[PDB]
């Protein structure tokens, strides 16, 4: 039963920061930025329109591929979303495979369908 529809814009992030912390917490683990995906409780994920790891154009509504792509922005989402009411990828060089293209910024974007149990 289609009845939904989320779209999560993101763009890759790191910069060599050694401080943002001054309290007794620590959590060295965040390079990178994360995507936030979810539909509201009865509806579940099945399938993926879009996704690509490299230089998306246009914005969340109808993405398209830019000139380069990693051949694989599809392969991490069937297997790290549907079949979850939630859904979270962080993007990283260690999470898809190497580097797609060099010397080009690195943007996110995805696009799931939300509709109702199976």
């Amino acid at each position: 039963r289609t009845v939904s529809g989320v779209c999560a814009d993101v763009s890759e992030y790191h910069p060599n920061i050694k401080n943002w912390q001054i309290e007794s917490y620590g959590e060295p683990e965040f390079h990178t930025a994360k995507v936030h995906l979810k539909c509201a409780p009865g509806q579940t994920i099945s399938a993926i329109k879009f996704a690509s790891f490299g230089t998306p154009l246009g914005t969340c509504g109808t993405f398209q591929q830019g000139e380069c792509h990693s051949i694989n922005s599809n392969s991490v989402l069937e297997r790290k979303c549907i079949g979850l009411e939630r859904c979270v990828v962080a993007i990283s060089p260690s999470n898809f495979g190497g580097d797609p293209c060099p010397e080009v910024m690195k943007r996110v974007a995805v696009e799931a369908v939300c509709s109702t149990a199976a």
